[PDB]
């Protein structure tokens, strides 16, 4: 009875629950959900990213969507325009939006791995990111993080991080982006803080492009932070972060529910739909 | 701006650190999760729930996983005597955990679908919530409601649910069980306010059996409420509500990141392993 606003709360309680629950429309295999925008224009763009995006609508191994960033900043010419494209927009931001909200540390830890690279890319070849000019990766960034944060939480985190005022901070990260309406805060509070240790580095890499794309109304030390992180940022960190905090850890901790944990929060790799490259 | 408990704040900015990530490795697709659980020593079990099983061991639609509760509840002592087994206990509540862990608001809907009508069963034939007496679908209670709630948070609530208060409770109450262990605090929550809506009812019904589980330390209106809800309870009730708030919502709200949101929070039904009926 700590209730701040609410009106009516019972009197008795009767109490009684029947009319409302619609027993009569049968089974319910499938929820009656929305329509995709399955609607492809279906434009053929050139010359040779064909398995390119054919493997950004499949969910094979990672050991299959491999590009070493020579590739990367070379190709570049036109993964803009495909990226750009106003034709397929909404569709493969659905695709990868429904897919980064499950789940699996492993999957989000790839997808920003793309996002990364790709955003170094687009800043080496100049341009930064406008108010707002619209690009498939860096639109999804957001939903890429915040759902990495989530499925971050379930770790025994008591456990992997025996640290005294590490484990506080990387609490308080994982917290206030697991609350979606408290970014700017999260993304300013990774800026005046230490990081040596790993697991705020790895968070400080996960909020580089969101904590870019709100660059206006965020701290002063916020935009250093996370412009010399994407700068010195090279492919295959966030994963080899995230693999040796989890390598070392339970080498030693052979608990239960802290094993268990870990091996529910990161799922299995394979699914990628839509995950157009794997960085090198 | 804030921060209460820290040893080292920064004045002097320093850089980057480069060795704290351990460039060295290379590449990583697979993370090194611990060892799953062995499963294949098998229980030679028998007619029927044999086949029963077997739809644990698949990632079958809803739909051939179906099963009536007259049949449950003849398939009691039988079935008792598995989900109860000595053996092959932390492989399959691993499946399960591992699965309402990515899974979408449909999958975990059937798990809730699943885990209320065998709890209705075991009690109608006198058992009890024993601590602990080993159910596979009893343990893995909590990790089906908080991560279904947790994903109930992507969804625009603001849009879904209009009068301000039954919207304020469900944000409350998802933000008690999706953030933290503060689960007590919210079904004491569920058991203060009238359930006469869709949202708080289905929040209730999910949580029915964490709070039939955690009976000691609720408040009275809680243990009634959560007594009343798993009597009166039928199968279908959850996914039904959860159905008709989105089905009768977007049929009005053809609003672009609304169903985006709705699209992408529910996901496909065809993930469930290991689900091993789905009730009617
Ligand atoms: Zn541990
Ligand atoms: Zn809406």
């Amino acid at each position: 009875l700590r209730l701040p606003a609410s009106m009516i709360i019972d009197g008795e309680s009767p109490r009684f629950d029947d009319s409302i629950i619609p027993r009569h429309h049968g089974a319910c295999f499938n929820v009656f959900i929305p329509a995709p925008p399955s609607h492809v224009p279906e434009v053929f763009t050139d010359r040779d990213i064909t398995a390119l995006i054919r493997a950004g609508g499949k969910d094979d191994e990672l050991i299959n969507k491999k590009i070493s960033a020579k590739k990367i900043d070379h190709l570049h010419r036109q993964m803009l325009s495909f990226v750009t494209s106003r034709h397929n927009q909404a569709y493969w931001v659905s695709c990868r939006r429904e897919t980064a909200a499950a789940g699996g540390l492993q999957t989000l830890g790839a997808f920003v791995e793309e996002q990364m690279t790709w955003a170094q890319t687009v800043v080496r070849h100049g341009g930064w990111f406008d108010e707002k000019d619209i690009d498939i990766i860096l639109d999804t960034a957001i939903f890429v993080c915040n759902a990495f944060v989530t499925r971050f939480r379930l770790l025994h985190l008591s456990c992997v991080f025996d640290k005294q005022s590490e484990l506080a901070l990387i609490k308080q990260v994982a917290y206030l982006v697991a609350m979606g309406n408290r970014l700017v805060e999260a993304c300013n509070l990774l800026g005046e803080v230490k990081l040596n240790f790993r697991g705020g580095l790895l968070l400080a890499f996960v909020l580089t492009i969101p904590g870019m794309q709100s660059r206006r109304s965020i701290s002063a030390r916020g935009q250093e932070l996370f412009r010399t992180l994407l700068e010195y940022y090279r492919p295959g960190d966030v994963m080899g972060l995230l693999n040796v905090i989890v390598m070392e850890h339970h080498s030693l901790c052979r608990n239960s529910e802290c094993a268990a944990a870990t091996r529910a929060a990161m799922g299995s790799a394979k699914f990628n739909k839509g995950l157009f490259f794997y960085p090198l």
